[PDB]
Protein backbone atom coordinates (compact mmCIF):
# COMPACT_ATOMS: atom_id res chain seq x y z
CA UNK A 1 0.00 0.00 0.00
CA UNK A 2 1.99 3.10 1.72
CA UNK A 3 4.45 3.09 3.85
CA UNK A 4 6.08 6.89 4.76
CA UNK A 5 4.08 9.92 5.59
CA UNK A 6 5.44 13.31 3.98
CA UNK A 7 5.33 15.98 7.14
CA UNK A 8 6.15 19.55 5.74
CA UNK A 9 8.56 21.32 7.35
CA UNK A 10 9.31 25.51 7.44
CA UNK A 11 11.08 24.67 3.92
CA UNK A 12 10.72 21.36 2.60
CA UNK A 13 9.30 18.02 2.91
CA UNK A 14 10.95 15.08 5.36
CA UNK A 15 9.37 11.47 4.09
CA UNK A 16 9.05 9.59 7.89
CA UNK A 17 8.25 5.62 7.78
CA UNK A 18 5.08 5.24 9.37
CA UNK A 19 7.11 2.89 11.64
CA UNK A 20 8.64 6.43 13.05
CA UNK A 21 4.91 8.05 13.41
CA UNK A 22 4.60 7.90 17.38
CA UNK A 23 0.72 10.03 17.01
CA UNK A 24 -0.97 12.19 14.76
CA UNK A 25 -2.83 15.16 16.42
CA UNK A 26 -5.72 17.65 15.25
CA UNK A 27 -5.01 20.97 16.65
CA UNK A 28 -5.49 24.74 15.38
CA UNK A 29 -7.63 23.55 12.18
CA UNK A 30 -4.40 20.84 11.08
CA UNK A 31 -2.76 18.07 11.35
CA UNK A 32 0.60 16.89 13.15
CA UNK A 33 2.63 14.30 12.52
CA UNK A 34 4.64 13.54 15.42
CA UNK A 35 7.68 11.30 14.11
CA UNK A 36 10.34 10.25 16.39
CA UNK A 37 13.13 12.71 15.46
CA UNK A 38 10.65 15.66 13.64
CA UNK A 39 7.00 17.41 13.52
CA UNK A 40 5.44 18.45 10.68
CA UNK A 41 1.47 19.37 9.01
CA UNK A 42 0.07 17.20 6.79
CA UNK A 43 -2.92 17.50 4.52
CA UNK A 44 -5.42 14.91 5.45
CA UNK A 45 -7.79 14.80 8.34
CA UNK A 46 -7.71 12.21 11.19
CA UNK A 47 -10.49 10.52 9.21
CA UNK A 48 -8.38 10.01 6.45
CA UNK A 49 -5.52 8.89 8.16
CA UNK A 50 -7.63 6.19 9.46
CA UNK A 51 -8.18 4.89 6.16
CA UNK A 52 -4.60 4.94 5.33
CA UNK A 53 -2.94 3.93 8.13
CA UNK A 54 -2.35 0.41 9.30
CA UNK A 55 -4.71 -0.39 11.61
CA UNK A 56 -2.71 -3.24 13.00
CA UNK A 57 -0.63 -0.52 14.52
CA UNK A 58 -2.43 2.80 14.69
CA UNK A 59 -5.81 3.57 16.40
CA UNK A 60 -7.85 6.76 16.76
CA UNK A 61 -8.14 7.22 20.68
CA UNK A 62 -9.37 10.75 21.13
CA UNK A 63 -11.16 13.35 18.34
CA UNK A 64 -7.91 14.93 18.41
CA UNK A 65 -5.52 11.78 18.38
CA UNK A 66 -4.56 8.56 16.72
CA UNK A 67 -1.73 6.55 18.52
CA UNK A 68 0.58 4.33 17.14
CA UNK A 69 0.65 1.73 19.55
CA UNK A 70 4.42 0.36 19.49
CA UNK A 71 5.58 3.88 20.49
CA UNK A 72 3.13 3.24 23.46
CA UNK A 73 5.03 2.82 26.38
CA UNK A 74 2.06 2.33 28.98
CA UNK A 75 -1.42 2.68 29.51
CA UNK A 76 -2.80 4.21 32.57
CA UNK A 77 -6.42 4.48 34.06
CA UNK A 78 -5.78 7.86 34.78
CA UNK A 79 -9.69 8.60 35.15
CA UNK A 80 -12.41 6.27 35.73
CA UNK A 81 -14.03 6.99 32.53
CA UNK A 82 -10.72 7.99 30.60
CA UNK A 83 -6.56 6.54 29.96
CA UNK A 84 -3.67 8.57 29.58
CA UNK A 85 -1.02 7.01 27.25
CA UNK A 86 2.80 7.41 28.31
CA UNK A 87 4.80 7.33 25.03
CA UNK A 88 8.05 5.83 25.01
CA UNK A 89 9.97 9.52 24.58
CA UNK A 90 8.13 10.88 27.92
CA UNK A 91 4.84 11.89 25.95
CA UNK A 92 1.69 11.93 26.96
CA UNK A 93 -1.11 11.33 24.85
CA UNK A 94 -4.87 10.82 25.70
CA UNK A 95 -7.84 8.64 25.38
CA UNK A 96 -11.32 10.58 25.89
CA UNK A 97 -14.65 8.92 27.68
CA UNK A 98 -16.16 8.53 24.25
CA UNK A 99 -13.13 6.29 23.13
CA UNK A 100 -12.27 4.77 26.11
CA UNK A 101 -14.33 1.18 25.02
CA UNK A 102 -12.97 1.20 21.10
CA UNK A 103 -10.09 1.46 22.45
CA UNK A 104 -9.77 -1.06 25.11
CA UNK A 105 -11.52 -3.67 23.19
CA UNK A 106 -8.97 -3.12 19.93
CA UNK A 107 -6.27 -3.29 22.35
CA UNK A 108 -7.79 -6.38 24.23
CA UNK A 109 -7.88 -5.42 27.78
CA UNK B 1 -3.01 -7.43 15.60
CA UNK B 2 0.54 -6.51 16.34
CA UNK B 3 0.76 -5.92 20.07
CA UNK B 4 -0.63 -7.80 23.01
CA UNK B 5 -1.86 -5.79 26.19
CA UNK B 6 -0.67 -6.99 29.36
CA UNK B 7 -2.37 -6.05 32.59
CA UNK B 8 0.27 -4.82 35.24
CA UNK B 9 -0.09 -3.17 38.83
CA UNK B 10 -0.55 0.67 37.66
CA UNK B 11 -2.00 0.13 34.19
CA UNK B 12 -1.68 -1.97 30.67
CA UNK B 13 1.98 -2.70 28.83
CA UNK B 14 1.21 -3.12 25.13
CA UNK B 15 3.84 -5.70 23.85
CA UNK B 16 4.97 -6.84 20.34
CA UNK B 17 4.31 -10.60 19.65
CA UNK B 18 8.23 -10.57 18.63
CA UNK B 19 8.63 -10.21 22.67
CA UNK B 20 6.82 -12.52 23.95
CA UNK B 21 8.12 -16.04 24.76
CA UNK B 22 5.25 -17.79 26.12
CA UNK B 23 2.15 -18.08 27.70
CA UNK B 24 0.71 -19.79 30.57
CA UNK B 25 -2.66 -21.28 32.17
CA UNK B 26 -2.87 -20.76 35.93
CA UNK B 27 -5.54 -20.59 38.22
CA UNK B 28 -7.96 -19.42 35.87
CA UNK B 29 -5.88 -16.46 34.13
CA UNK B 30 -3.36 -16.36 31.57
CA UNK B 31 -0.07 -14.85 31.81
CA UNK B 32 1.84 -13.76 29.17
CA UNK B 33 5.55 -13.47 29.22
CA UNK B 34 7.51 -11.15 27.76
CA UNK B 35 11.19 -10.30 27.75
CA UNK B 36 10.65 -7.63 30.04
CA UNK B 37 7.51 -8.20 31.44
CA UNK B 38 4.68 -10.68 32.86
CA UNK B 39 1.46 -9.80 33.08
CA UNK B 40 -1.90 -11.03 32.40
CA UNK B 41 -4.66 -10.93 29.94
CA UNK B 42 -8.16 -12.41 29.76
CA UNK B 43 -8.08 -14.40 26.28
CA UNK B 44 -7.92 -17.90 27.32
CA UNK B 45 -5.06 -20.34 25.63
CA UNK B 46 -7.26 -21.73 22.92
CA UNK B 47 -8.44 -18.01 22.07
CA UNK B 48 -4.89 -17.13 21.68
CA UNK B 49 -4.15 -19.95 19.16
CA UNK B 50 -6.64 -18.72 17.30
CA UNK B 51 -5.40 -15.01 17.28
CA UNK B 52 -1.68 -15.60 17.90
CA UNK B 53 0.41 -16.31 14.52
CA UNK B 54 0.71 -20.13 13.57
CA UNK B 55 4.12 -19.74 12.02
CA UNK B 56 5.47 -18.84 15.41
CA UNK B 57 3.16 -19.70 18.21
CA UNK B 58 2.15 -23.26 19.10
CA UNK B 59 0.29 -24.72 22.25
CA UNK B 60 2.56 -27.41 23.53
CA UNK B 61 0.64 -28.46 26.65
CA UNK B 62 -2.62 -27.67 28.29
CA UNK B 63 -0.93 -24.97 30.37
CA UNK B 64 1.56 -23.45 27.48
CA UNK B 65 1.86 -21.55 24.20
CA UNK B 66 5.73 -21.01 23.60
CA UNK B 67 7.01 -18.74 20.72
CA UNK B 68 9.55 -20.90 18.46
CA UNK B 69 11.66 -17.89 17.80
CA UNK B 70 12.56 -17.66 22.02
CA UNK B 71 13.35 -21.10 22.30
CA UNK B 72 17.16 -21.93 22.56
CA UNK B 73 17.03 -26.14 22.45
CA UNK B 74 14.73 -28.58 22.05
CA UNK B 75 15.60 -31.41 24.35
CA UNK B 76 13.72 -35.03 25.32
CA UNK B 77 13.47 -35.36 28.82
CA UNK B 78 11.13 -38.53 28.53
CA UNK B 79 9.49 -41.56 26.32
CA UNK B 80 6.91 -39.59 25.46
CA UNK B 81 7.99 -35.96 26.51
CA UNK B 82 10.15 -32.55 25.54
CA UNK B 83 11.49 -29.88 27.65
CA UNK B 84 12.19 -26.44 26.11
CA UNK B 85 15.19 -24.32 26.54
CA UNK B 86 14.33 -20.68 26.43
CA UNK B 87 16.52 -17.99 25.48
CA UNK B 88 16.40 -16.44 28.58
CA UNK B 89 16.85 -19.53 30.55
CA UNK B 90 13.66 -20.61 31.08
CA UNK B 91 12.44 -23.89 30.21
CA UNK B 92 8.88 -24.77 29.00
CA UNK B 93 7.29 -28.40 29.21
CA UNK B 94 5.69 -30.21 25.87
CA UNK B 95 3.45 -32.42 27.55
CA UNK B 96 2.73 -35.95 26.18
CA UNK B 97 -0.82 -35.09 24.73
CA UNK B 98 1.11 -32.62 22.60
CA UNK B 99 4.42 -33.68 21.64
CA UNK B 100 3.44 -35.54 18.51
CA UNK B 101 2.10 -32.43 17.28
CA UNK B 102 5.01 -30.49 18.39
CA UNK B 103 7.79 -32.24 16.26
CA UNK B 104 5.38 -32.99 13.26
CA UNK B 105 4.83 -28.51 13.42
CA UNK B 106 8.53 -28.16 13.86
CA UNK B 107 9.65 -31.10 11.40
CA UNK B 108 11.91 -33.12 13.16
CA UNK B 109 10.99 -36.78 13.82
CA UNK C 1 11.70 -11.14 -5.49
CA UNK C 2 13.75 -10.19 -2.58
CA UNK C 3 16.97 -8.70 -4.20
CA UNK C 4 18.28 -7.25 -7.21
CA UNK C 5 21.49 -8.61 -8.41
CA UNK C 6 24.17 -6.05 -9.42
CA UNK C 7 26.55 -6.31 -12.51
CA UNK C 8 29.81 -5.67 -11.50
CA UNK C 9 33.47 -5.69 -13.21
CA UNK C 10 34.51 -9.50 -11.78
CA UNK C 11 30.97 -10.56 -11.35
CA UNK C 12 27.40 -10.07 -9.98
CA UNK C 13 26.16 -8.65 -5.90
CA UNK C 14 22.25 -9.24 -4.81
CA UNK C 15 21.36 -6.64 -2.75
CA UNK C 16 18.35 -5.88 -1.27
CA UNK C 17 15.97 -3.82 -2.41
CA UNK C 18 15.62 -2.17 1.18
CA UNK C 19 19.67 -0.96 0.05
CA UNK C 20 18.84 0.53 -3.17
CA UNK C 21 18.67 4.02 -2.89
CA UNK C 22 17.61 4.93 -6.38
CA UNK C 23 17.91 3.51 -10.25
CA UNK C 24 18.92 5.73 -12.83
CA UNK C 25 18.65 5.35 -17.12
CA UNK C 26 21.91 6.35 -18.64
CA UNK C 27 23.54 5.77 -21.80
CA UNK C 28 20.89 2.68 -22.80
CA UNK C 29 21.74 0.99 -19.66
CA UNK C 30 19.90 0.55 -15.76
CA UNK C 31 22.15 2.09 -13.07
CA UNK C 32 20.96 0.77 -9.37
CA UNK C 33 22.65 2.88 -6.49
CA UNK C 34 23.31 0.97 -3.65
CA UNK C 35 24.16 2.21 0.05
CA UNK C 36 27.48 0.19 -0.73
CA UNK C 37 27.46 -0.17 -4.17
CA UNK C 38 26.63 0.61 -7.85
CA UNK C 39 26.10 -1.81 -10.48
CA UNK C 40 24.43 -2.56 -13.76
CA UNK C 41 21.26 -3.86 -14.32
CA UNK C 42 19.83 -5.64 -18.01
CA UNK C 43 16.14 -4.16 -16.79
CA UNK C 44 14.59 -0.97 -17.76
CA UNK C 45 13.41 1.67 -15.28
CA UNK C 46 9.75 0.92 -16.89
CA UNK C 47 10.19 -2.94 -15.70
CA UNK C 48 11.68 -1.98 -12.91
CA UNK C 49 8.60 0.10 -11.96
CA UNK C 50 6.39 -3.70 -12.51
CA UNK C 51 9.03 -5.46 -10.08
CA UNK C 52 9.55 -2.90 -7.45
CA UNK C 53 7.52 -2.34 -4.28
CA UNK C 54 4.82 0.68 -5.22
CA UNK C 55 5.08 1.60 -1.49
CA UNK C 56 8.66 2.25 -1.77
CA UNK C 57 9.62 2.89 -5.07
CA UNK C 58 8.56 5.29 -7.32
CA UNK C 59 9.48 6.42 -10.68
CA UNK C 60 9.89 10.29 -10.86
CA UNK C 61 11.82 11.52 -13.63
CA UNK C 62 12.37 9.63 -17.47
CA UNK C 63 15.95 8.78 -16.22
CA UNK C 64 15.45 8.06 -12.46
CA UNK C 65 13.53 6.10 -9.86
CA UNK C 66 13.86 6.61 -6.40
CA UNK C 67 13.45 5.01 -3.19
CA UNK C 68 11.42 7.10 -1.04
CA UNK C 69 13.18 5.62 2.54
CA UNK C 70 16.35 6.87 1.23
CA UNK C 71 15.17 10.61 0.67
CA UNK C 72 16.35 12.70 3.28
CA UNK C 73 13.94 15.72 2.45
CA UNK C 74 12.24 16.85 -0.76
CA UNK C 75 12.82 20.43 -1.57
CA UNK C 76 10.80 22.83 -4.36
CA UNK C 77 13.67 23.59 -6.57
CA UNK C 78 11.53 25.67 -9.17
CA UNK C 79 8.03 26.41 -10.53
CA UNK C 80 7.20 22.59 -11.65
CA UNK C 81 9.91 20.55 -10.14
CA UNK C 82 10.80 19.02 -6.91
CA UNK C 83 14.97 18.18 -5.55
CA UNK C 84 15.61 14.84 -3.23
CA UNK C 85 17.87 15.26 -0.87
CA UNK C 86 19.09 11.44 -0.51
CA UNK C 87 20.16 9.83 2.86
CA UNK C 88 24.32 9.68 1.50
CA UNK C 89 23.96 13.24 0.68
CA UNK C 90 23.17 12.69 -2.91
CA UNK C 91 20.59 14.51 -5.02
CA UNK C 92 17.71 13.50 -7.47
CA UNK C 93 15.37 15.56 -9.65
CA UNK C 94 12.03 15.22 -9.73
CA UNK C 95 10.83 16.27 -13.55
CA UNK C 96 8.07 18.72 -14.07
CA UNK C 97 6.25 15.93 -16.13
CA UNK C 98 6.32 13.69 -12.67
CA UNK C 99 6.35 16.52 -9.67
CA UNK C 100 2.53 16.20 -9.71
CA UNK C 101 1.88 12.12 -10.01
CA UNK C 102 5.30 12.27 -7.19
CA UNK C 103 3.43 14.63 -4.72
CA UNK C 104 0.00 12.80 -5.36
CA UNK C 105 1.48 9.28 -4.21
CA UNK C 106 3.98 11.04 -1.35
CA UNK C 107 0.45 13.43 -0.12
CA UNK C 108 1.63 16.83 0.07
CA UNK C 109 -0.17 19.54 -1.96
CA UNK D 1 3.26 -20.80 6.82
CA UNK D 2 6.41 -21.85 8.97
CA UNK D 3 9.42 -19.60 10.27
CA UNK D 4 12.31 -21.86 11.50
CA UNK D 5 13.69 -25.25 10.65
CA UNK D 6 14.74 -27.43 13.58
CA UNK D 7 18.30 -28.79 12.95
CA UNK D 8 19.55 -32.09 15.17
CA UNK D 9 22.52 -31.47 17.34
CA UNK D 10 24.30 -34.33 18.83
CA UNK D 11 22.13 -34.12 22.09
CA UNK D 12 18.99 -32.33 21.23
CA UNK D 13 17.62 -29.89 18.41
CA UNK D 14 18.03 -26.21 17.44
CA UNK D 15 15.05 -23.98 15.61
CA UNK D 16 16.70 -21.15 13.33
CA UNK D 17 14.48 -18.67 11.87
CA UNK D 18 14.90 -19.06 8.11
CA UNK D 19 16.55 -15.61 7.91
CA UNK D 20 19.35 -17.17 9.97
CA UNK D 21 19.89 -20.40 7.51
CA UNK D 22 22.41 -19.76 4.65
CA UNK D 23 22.29 -22.99 2.46
CA UNK D 24 21.37 -26.66 2.88
CA UNK D 25 23.24 -29.11 1.47
CA UNK D 26 22.67 -32.81 0.45
CA UNK D 27 25.71 -34.88 1.75
CA UNK D 28 26.17 -38.30 2.57
CA UNK D 29 22.34 -38.97 2.34
CA UNK D 30 21.50 -36.26 4.48
CA UNK D 31 20.00 -32.48 4.80
CA UNK D 32 22.61 -30.52 5.94
CA UNK D 33 20.77 -27.20 7.41
CA UNK D 34 23.81 -24.58 7.13
CA UNK D 35 23.11 -21.64 9.33
CA UNK D 36 24.83 -18.14 11.01
CA UNK D 37 26.03 -20.04 14.00
CA UNK D 38 25.41 -23.53 13.76
CA UNK D 39 24.93 -26.94 11.94
CA UNK D 40 22.42 -29.62 11.62
CA UNK D 41 20.55 -32.47 10.77
CA UNK D 42 17.28 -32.47 8.61
CA UNK D 43 14.73 -35.17 8.01
CA UNK D 44 13.44 -33.45 4.55
CA UNK D 45 14.87 -33.53 1.29
CA UNK D 46 15.97 -30.50 -0.74
CA UNK D 47 13.10 -31.28 -2.71
CA UNK D 48 10.89 -31.09 0.60
CA UNK D 49 12.48 -27.51 1.27
CA UNK D 50 12.05 -26.28 -1.75
CA UNK D 51 8.20 -26.58 -1.53
CA UNK D 52 8.53 -24.91 1.86
CA UNK D 53 11.13 -22.67 2.05
CA UNK D 54 10.33 -18.93 0.26
CA UNK D 55 11.11 -18.98 -3.48
CA UNK D 56 12.10 -15.05 -2.87
CA UNK D 57 15.18 -15.72 -0.50
CA UNK D 58 16.12 -19.63 -1.52
CA UNK D 59 16.83 -21.29 -4.87
CA UNK D 60 18.27 -24.49 -5.46
CA UNK D 61 21.30 -23.62 -7.22
CA UNK D 62 22.82 -27.22 -7.68
CA UNK D 63 21.52 -31.03 -7.34
CA UNK D 64 22.87 -30.92 -3.82
CA UNK D 65 22.30 -26.73 -2.35
CA UNK D 66 19.74 -24.96 -1.74
CA UNK D 67 21.17 -21.18 -1.29
CA UNK D 68 20.13 -18.51 1.12
CA UNK D 69 20.30 -15.20 -1.56
CA UNK D 70 20.39 -13.27 1.43
CA UNK D 71 23.81 -14.58 2.42
CA UNK D 72 25.48 -14.45 -0.75
CA UNK D 73 27.86 -11.98 -0.78
CA UNK D 74 29.06 -11.99 -5.00
CA UNK D 75 29.03 -13.89 -7.36
CA UNK D 76 31.47 -15.33 -9.48
CA UNK D 77 31.41 -16.70 -13.22
CA UNK D 78 34.10 -19.38 -12.33
CA UNK D 79 34.26 -20.73 -15.44
CA UNK D 80 32.14 -20.47 -18.43
CA UNK D 81 29.29 -22.88 -18.05
CA UNK D 82 29.24 -22.57 -13.63
CA UNK D 83 28.98 -20.10 -11.33
CA UNK D 84 30.75 -19.81 -7.59
CA UNK D 85 28.91 -18.10 -4.75
CA UNK D 86 31.13 -16.39 -2.11
CA UNK D 87 28.94 -16.49 1.05
CA UNK D 88 28.63 -13.56 3.54
CA UNK D 89 30.92 -15.32 5.94
CA UNK D 90 33.70 -16.59 3.83
CA UNK D 91 32.37 -19.99 2.69
CA UNK D 92 31.86 -20.72 -1.00
CA UNK D 93 28.95 -22.40 -2.92
CA UNK D 94 28.40 -24.02 -6.61
CA UNK D 95 25.94 -23.16 -9.24
CA UNK D 96 26.01 -26.45 -11.24
CA UNK D 97 26.03 -26.34 -15.13
CA UNK D 98 22.55 -27.54 -15.21
CA UNK D 99 21.43 -24.94 -12.92
CA UNK D 100 22.83 -21.81 -14.12
CA UNK D 101 20.47 -20.95 -16.54
CA UNK D 102 17.56 -21.18 -13.53
CA UNK D 103 19.72 -19.67 -11.15
CA UNK D 104 20.58 -16.40 -13.37
CA UNK D 105 17.29 -16.11 -14.57
CA UNK D 106 15.10 -16.02 -11.17
CA UNK D 107 18.39 -13.81 -9.94
CA UNK D 108 17.75 -11.15 -12.89
CA UNK D 109 21.36 -10.96 -14.37
MG1 LIG E 1 6.31 0.07 23.36
MG1 LIG F 1 16.42 -19.53 19.45
MG1 LIG G 1 14.65 9.50 5.15
MG1 LIG H 1 24.41 -10.24 1.01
Amino acid sequence: GKSVVTLKTTDGWIPVPFSKVMYLEAKDKKTYVNAEELTGTHKYSLQEFEYLLPKDSFIRCHRSFIVNVNHIKAIYPDTHSTFLLSMDNGERVPVSQSYASYFRKLLGF
